[PDB]
């Protein structure tokens, strides 16, 4: 409806313990990401969204939090954080924090008191329950493998962890745990940060009595259904809402696994007062299969247009669009929907050229504008991620598959694909640390790094930039609407942006094949304009024309 500045922003996404190291031990930090802040600048980055960086004992690096208003040991202190907001504000910067509130750490001091007795003040800031028969409360599993419940003797009870034993939930339907978060959120809000990103805030809601999903399985599954968008999930938003958000000028986008584009209209209806973005998961899940992310599952253009051309018409008129490719918990880009062979650059290039051309905020992580690749590690034990190593585990020393097949799943949906130090040269670790990282660097660092980069004119990262600059300079590709044209083309990926008499064409080969475009009849314009291309294109008419291997260009008719 109305321009907004988070509207018209790009956000570039950090995960400190992968970004840079200035202190020799092998681990990101906030000093080092202050020296990035120039190069950051250079590319054209609005917001800086900071993967959390508060005290934790790093069971999930960083998401299992012990105290929400200190930094961790190994980031910096809390004067290395205020010298970056300060840094970043100085430039024309703002700074996003991640909101974890789904959970907090086992190590927190909530949690501490909670597990020491039932008649205990913080005994209801956590989910406690008695067993059933002999068994947990329920049959959830959690994220990481095993139950959902963990056995305390102190109290005789179970505690619930969607995610690591390490990571109990807070309970939200009492309101002083509301409260106290809130009270915590000002505490970041009056340093003066300008965002938050939030954690899974979509699970925050449980149905009332934790009930058992009716099945006919052997183990523990997912309960899903019973805290994904929760009953009071719409309640406790806008309630977080009128008492904080509101209050200051900031941007907001909530992580949200299996939010649907109704669903979504609620969340970040500008009127429905809660959210403005979120993060939604059906294109993250179209190569998946029946068992889950591991489960994985070819996907085609056809499947992918049809999911992102839906979201693009749903919240065309109510709510607004978030954009992303990839994150800290998802494999890199180029290797999952582009070509990382031969074709790297090219096809990099056409990714960001579709999805930088669509409407909403565009997100981009640390790495992509290089275009960083998955990374193949040929042992185990050279990856680091809970997930990663206790899905092994109970594949293949539970279980007794594979363990051939399990390593070529983590080649495609671990999440360390993501979490590879940042390359920024051809030094000894791709230039991120004199120490040791704490996970090795993707052996292509020679070829892919920031200084080959930003010294060759034809690289991903100056296409990135020239994106940003297009989107900046041109309302149209901030505020115009969407139209999916050739819906049913099996190769090319082609839309156009309308806003006022002019029109954004935006066409993309998404095959290492030769293809044909044809501009349809329906389309007419007087005025061509060729604004961007990742080959060399002397192009008119528009009517016909050939596309090579994973081409991708925009013209502005009229």
């Amino acid at each position: 409806m109305e321009k907004q500045w988070w509207k018209e922003s790009v956000v570039y996404q950090i995960y400190p313990r992968s970004f840079m190291d200035s202190n020799g031990d092998g681990i990101g930090d906030l000093r080092g990401i202050i020296s990035k802040l120039d190069y950051l600048k250079e590319l054209g980055i609005d917001v800086i969204w900071l993967s959390p960086v508060y005290e934790s004992p790093n069971d999930d690096n960083g998401y299992d939090i012990s105290d929400y208003c200190k930094i961790m040991n190994e980031f910096g202190t809390m004067e290395d954080w205020d010298e970056l907001l300060h840094e970043m504000h100085e430039r024309n910067m703002k700074l996003m924090m991640d909101l974890v509130v789904n959970h907090t750490s086992d190590e927190h001091n909530w949690f501490i008191e909670s597990r020491k007795s039932k008649d205990n003040k913080y005994r209801d800031y956590y989910i406690w329950r008695p067993g059933k028969e002999g068994k947990e409360p329920n049959n959830w599993g959690a994220a990481f493998s095993g139950s959902a419940w963990q056995y305390d003797e102190m109290t005789d009870e179970y505690y619930l962890h969607l995610f690591s034993k390490k990571q109990p939930d807070l309970n939200w339907d009492n309101e002083k745990v509301r409260q106290d978060v809130y009270e915590m959120m000002k505490f970041w809000l009056e340093k003066g940060i300008d965002g938050f990103r939030m954690d899974v805030i979509n699970f925050i809601s449980k149905e009332e009595g934790l009930p058992t999903v009716e099945t006919e399985e052997e183990g523990y599954v997912s309960g899903h259904k019973h805290f994904m968008n929760g009953p009071n999930i719409h309640k406790y938003l806008h309630e977080m809402n009128e008492e904080v958000l509101s209050h200051y000028d900031i941007m907001t986008v909530g992580e949200m696994p299996g939010v649907t584009t109704e669903e979504a209209k609620l969340y970040t209806g500008e009127e429905r007062k809660e959210l403005q973005m979120v993060f939604q998961f059906e294109h993250m899940d179209l190569d998946s299969g029946e068992g889950g992310k591991w489960d994985v599952k070819p996907c085609s253009l056809l499947t992918l247009k049809e999911n992102l051309t839906k979201w693009q018409k749903a919240l065309e008129h109510t709510g607004w669009n978030s954009l992303y490719w990839n994150n800290h918990d998802q494999p890199r880009v180029v290797s999952r929907f582009g070509n990382d062979g031969m074709y790297r650059i090219e096809s990099a290039k056409m990714l960001a050229t579709v999805l930088h051309m669509m409407k909403g905020t565009p997100y981009i992580y640390q790495g992509e504008e290089i275009g960083m690749t998955n990374v193949r590690f040929e042992s185990i034990d050279e990856y680091r991620d809970i997930e990663t190593l206790n899905m092994y585990k109970e594949k293949v020393m539970e279980r007794g598959e594979d363990i051939e097949k399990v390593m070529q799943s983590i080649y495609i949906k671990g999440r360390d694909n993501a979490r590879t130090p940042m390359q920024w040269d051809d030094q000894n670790h791709a230039g991120f640390t004199t120490g040791e990282p704490w996970i090795t660097v993707n052996p292509n660092y020679k070829e892919i790094n920031v200084k080959q980069a930003i010294q060759n004119k034809d690289s991903i990262f100056y296409y990135y930039k020239k994106l940003i600059e297009l989107r900046k300079n041109n309302e149209i590709v901030v505020y115009g609407s969407y139209d999916l044209i050739l819906e049913n083309n099996p190769s090319i990926f082609a839309y156009v942006r309308t806003y006022g008499v002019e029109k954004l064409l935006v066409i993309a080969n998404f095959t290492a094949e030769e293809c044909i475009f044809e501009l349809p009849e329906d389309i007419s314009y007087s005025e061509v304009e060729l604004l961007i291309h990742n080959y060399d294109v002397e192009n008119g008419p528009i009517e016909n024309i050939t596309l090579r291997p994973y081409e991708a260009m925009v013209f502005k008719l009229k």
